């Protein structure tokens, strides 16, 4: 009936039931670190470790870490962003917007259609991880994707209309959804509690690799400031040779919810990149400079905007041209996922800010990671999906947008 009542309804299938599907769900980090609040501890107060334990007890087959889809969707994008870049140099436009936000990707369809040329085609994260568990993780256990149920925790209800666009479907059968029900941080949180299960209390579990092999959630140790962040930080130290920091983004005046940064980029010696250098948006064609010696980059020109309200104000000054960026993220909620609509409520005016701040451990975030890096993700890629944006890259990880909206 509701999409929580057909997942609880697969869940009570006893597993030697011949009827039983192989149910997996995936969690979001803003889902992590919410989910004690609704028992009314402190943003961070139960582990990954618990909820990973807590999932398993429902009767879920596989526990994933969708941070697994987020380097998916870092190399796909990243690769997506150095090649628009690199035809840009050359003389698929710029500016780039990112794609993970449903509730942009709604406003973009339905009151920004001639921006769509200008979005991301990558899936989110959620939508990578479930086009691949049910086509590699189902191939290598001999399931058949029919027999696969894909359950996702996310902040925000409206995760639920992107995973029900049609085409999100397993060998072209629209009743073969790649991603079936979605469930709340508050939702889950419910259904513990109606069970007498206190996440708290329970023993740290253990998360199931995506690749169906190896111990783990199959991401590796450290942090990587998210898929944005992480998509330019590809990008960038392919062009450039060296290592992008962690950024830090400043507020711009007189602009509510916009924040900006500038990533001056100096092409790597010897490169392609560097024998380059020697529509609704008008794009200025880049901010470049150049030294005496001939040693000149390129400036990329950096904005988020949270809250749509927020993004509408964006979007008239880069057409009016009065704002020129180059690479740009719209989220729905003013603090981000952090501040999604399916979270715990709070009568604490900074629970965002403790939400994000317990998001990761002091000792991960010191720890800087790189999704190409991965082994589960190089071996994805070695021996399945080919090329980032290659064929088969585009025909599970990456999609498209329809004017008027579905
Ligand atoms: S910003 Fe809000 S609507 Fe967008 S993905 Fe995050 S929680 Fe969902
Ligand atoms: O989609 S809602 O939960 O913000
Ligand atoms: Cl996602
Ligand atoms: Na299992
Ligand atoms: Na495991």
């Amino acid at each position: 009936l509701s999409h929580v009542q057909q997942a609880l309804a697969e869940l009570a299938k006893p597993k030697d039931d011949p009827t039983r599907k192989h149910v997996c769900v995936q969690v979001a980090p803003a889902v992590r670190v919410a989910i004690a609040e609704t028992l009314g501890l402190a943003p961070g107060a139960t582990t990954p470790k618990q909820l990973a334990e807590g999932l398993r007890r429902l009767g879920f087959d596989e526990v994933f870490d969708t941070l697994f889809g987020a380097d998916l969707t870092i190399m796909e994008e990243g690769s997506e962003l150095l090649h628009r870049l690199t035809e840009h140099l050359e003389a698929e436009p710029l500016p780039m917007f990112t794609s993970c936000c449903p509730g942009w990707i709604a406003m973009l369809e339905k009151s920004y259609p001639d921006l769509i040329p200008y979005v991301s085609s990558c899936k989110s994260p959620q939508m990578m991880l479930a086009a691949m568990v049910k086509s590699y993780l189902a191939e290598k256990k001999g399931i058949a994707p029919k027999d696969m149920v894909m359950v996702s925790i996310m902040p925000c209800t409206r995760k639920q209309s992107e995973a029900d666009r049609d085409w999100f479907c397993v060998d072209a059968d629209p009743t073969l959804r790649q991603l079936d029900h979605v469930i709340t941080t508050v939702e889950l949180g419910n259904i513990f509690k109606e069970r007498g299960i206190n996440l708290a209390e329970l023993p740290e579990g253990e998360w199931d690799n995506p690749m169906g092999v190896g111990s783990g959630a199959g991401v590796l140790f450290g942090t990587t400031g998210g898929v944005m962040e992480a998509a330019l930080r590809t990008a960038y130290e392919l062009f450039t040779g060296t290592p992008l920091p962690r950024l830090s983004l400043s507020e711009v005046r007189g602009m509510d919810g916009i924040k900006e940064t500038n990533i001056t980029m100096v092409p790597a010696p010897g490169s392609k990149f560097e024998e380059l250098l020697k529509g609704p948006l008008a794009w200025d064609g880049g901010a470049g400079f150049t030294s005496e010696d001939g040693r000149g980059g390129i400036t990329l020109r950096v904005a988020v905007a949270n809250g749509l309200g927020n993004a509408k104000k964006l979007i008239t000054k880069m057409q009016a041209g009065e704002a020129k960026y180059d690479f740009v993220e719209i989220m729905a909620h003013p603090a981000g996922c952090v501040g999604g609509g399916g979270q715990p409520r709070s009568t604490d005016k900074a629970i965002t800010q403790k939400r994000q701040a317990a998001l990761y451990n002091l000792d991960e975030k010191s720890t800087l990671r790189r999704s190409h890096e991965n082994p589960s993700i190089r071996e994805l890629y070695d021996t399945y999906l080919g090329e980032p944006l290659g064929h088969k890259a585009h025909e599970l990880l990456h999609t498209h947008y329809v004017a008027g909206g579905v």
